């Protein structure tokens, strides 16, 4: 594989976390005060690592941080049930725990925690986050495992009721490629709403990394995938493998989602920099 | 493989069924007239087992018995159009039938019957049984393959529109477990609603029986399966596997029916007891 | 293998295909003037074809053809943005290729173009077709890899907002076959529902094919799959095999949408042509 690969995991990362209101009205969830963003920062790690999040919450509400997949313990569920969210200006550590994949001592097969997971408040509007989550209070959390191709970009795309990453209808995001690059996609689902999620031009596999293991993998090829609140899955795609440069149209396939803006281009460039028709 | 497996089929068994209308005007399978259950008893059985249920309908409505997955004739598929409900008061013998996988003589792989089934009416307030399935007709179904894990226990989640198991908002239902033990978890979905099954601190394979058969197994780990009417998956965990014990809580993700009600507690106890906050 | 199976691909082939207002008001492909269809032609190809297809659109208004899975240039997208759809009276040459799979220059695994993909109009109503995919623009595509078991016939059912077929409700379609025809479903689902596809007396494998390769397939088995818009999957059955002849009922398993008219009947003959009950 010319490809750059995951490394082996087993490090202890720390990592400063905030959630503030932004001035619209929404609140994220941000690395630096100041710099918050829906979707919030992307957190990224490898089988093995242990990952200490100190959480500050600089709003006037209570919040938490919920983590699907990874390892936890009660104490950093973020729920309010189990004293686990954070009062306002206040500043608590969460901790997640990843492991690899290995042998019981039974014999079975304990699954590692690579995958494509997400991260959300759990206590703002209701004790199930539903004002934080729709305020934008969800970002994205990648485990690698031990030689996992690596991309050139990673995006995320959220399905956030009927928008994209709380955009206003019609407002894209848009995103940029040139034809060749490795692109991987982080797509997320939350709210009360049902989705699929198409991509012209492009498939990936239906599987834990959008890619076939090679000519065993009996994973199913897929342009098209449903969604639920707080289903995750991502991929990896060759932007304009086959297809050539232009400008590659994304968007929920439910007719009336589409019609109401759920809407975004793909813009694979030439290397001269060009989309196909401008 | 240190735990206890499941064996090869073959068997005829036995069972008798009724129908009955409950006091709190619900509608329950049984074995024991007196005895019905919403949902109603899991049915259990290993590839190659013959199962006859001689079915009473004690109700004064026509009623049936129709599952999914297993192998039975027309006779016994529960519907009215094929004459094979059950006037009030009467009873039918119904028949189904499970195979192991194996080559047929054209060289392609019949499946076998293995998997996470189910069995619900067919006839009451519809020909589509829309109103048994409300009242409350429906159970699990469970198919073993020679060599499946068998569990500790076994628990029945059912998302029946906008409830768990029929049952009153935020009501449940919880179960307890102690770390450690092998938890199987069925999970079915009836009505005219969709929705997202989430458990902290737990996941599980997105194949048949949950578990990774090793190594090579392709399937992806999650912890949030999307389910629609009539759906049935199954796993199991290990209750507080690298997370500990809590009061772990499952719950459709979809924000607007857990804020409704659809949430239950997994409680898992220390060995002493306890659940860490209480 | 003592059936037959799909040879490798390579051909350049050519398509003539229209698009015409129906009498009844609906829209629909066809190969042929005068002879469109609701659900379109069923196009077939083995990885590796080319298809030009030369589209004439014969109606009053804007309309295109959008495919999913196969490659395309961005001048084939279908998309009014694009400069891809075709005007009143116009005719346009699309072109879909197909690949098989194989080992990128990276060492990674490029996915085949293998299927069940379906087409639809792009810009009929909005530019996301919602007036076409309403009307009856929407046909299946088959993508074979080599080795794949042709069946005996072909059937494409497709859930089209609370229709099939967007025929009249509670008028099927029905299908007939005997005790044994290897029969295919191809299964599309279009407009803004969710569905859940279910199919009495049969089963099939939840994959590319819906066949197991063989006792290594960790496929699930199913009898009832979610689906959302733009959703295409597809898989083979033996005709009552393991459960005998009969009318055998398929409908989409949501309460509402079957009461209120998706269901059809899949009759099953005996050798002396004959259905039980009847
Ligand atoms: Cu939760
Ligand atoms: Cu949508
Ligand atoms: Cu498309
Ligand atoms: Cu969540
Ligand atoms: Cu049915
Ligand atoms: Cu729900
Ligand atoms: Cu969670
Ligand atoms: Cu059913
Ligand atoms: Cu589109
Ligand atoms: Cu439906
Ligand atoms: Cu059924
Ligand atoms: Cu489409
Ligand atoms: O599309
Ligand atoms: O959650
Ligand atoms: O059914």
């Amino acid at each position: 594989i010319t490809a750059r690969t995951a490394p082996a995991g087993g490090e202890v990362r720390h990592l400063k976390m905030y959630a503030e209101k932004l001035a619209d009205g929404q609140m994220g969830y941000g690395f630096e005060k100041g710099k918050a963003s829906v979707p919030g920062p992307l957190i990224e790690v490898n089988e093995g690592d242990t990952l200490h999040i100190e959480f500050t919450n600089t709003m006037d509400v209570r919040a938490s941080l919920h983590v699907h997949g990874l390892d936890y313990e009660i104490s950093s569920d973020g729920t309010a049930m189990n004293k686990s969210d954070v009062e306002p200006g206040g500043t608590r550590t969460y901790t997640w725990r990843t492991h690899k994949p290995g042998r019981r001592d039974d014999g079975t097969w304990r699954p590692g925690s690579a995958g494509y997971w997400h991260y959300h408040d759990h206590v703002v509007g209701t004790e199930h986050g539903t004002g934080g989550i729709r305020n934008g209070l969800y970002g994205p959390v990648i485990v690698r495992r031990k030689g996992d191709v690596l991309p050139d970009a990673t995006h995320t795309i959220v399905f956030n009721d009927m928008t994209i990453n709380n955009r206003k209808p019609h407002t894209g995001p848009d995103f940029e490629a040139t034809v060749g690059d490795r692109v991987e996609i982080v797509m997320i689902t939350h709210g009360e709403f049902y989705h699929t999620f198409h991509m012209h031009g492009h498939r990936w596999a239906d599987n834990r990394t959008g890619i076939l293991t090679g000519p065993d993998d009996p994973s199913r090829v897929i342009d098209n995938k449903i969604t639920g609140p707080a289903d995750s899955f991502g991929f990896q795609i060759i932007a304009g493998e086959g297809v050539g440069a232009g400008a590659w149209m994304y968007h929920c396939h439910n007719q009336f989602h589409s019609d109401m803006g759920m809407v975004g281009l793909f813009l694979v460039k030439k290397p001269d920099g060009t989309i196909p028709g401008y």
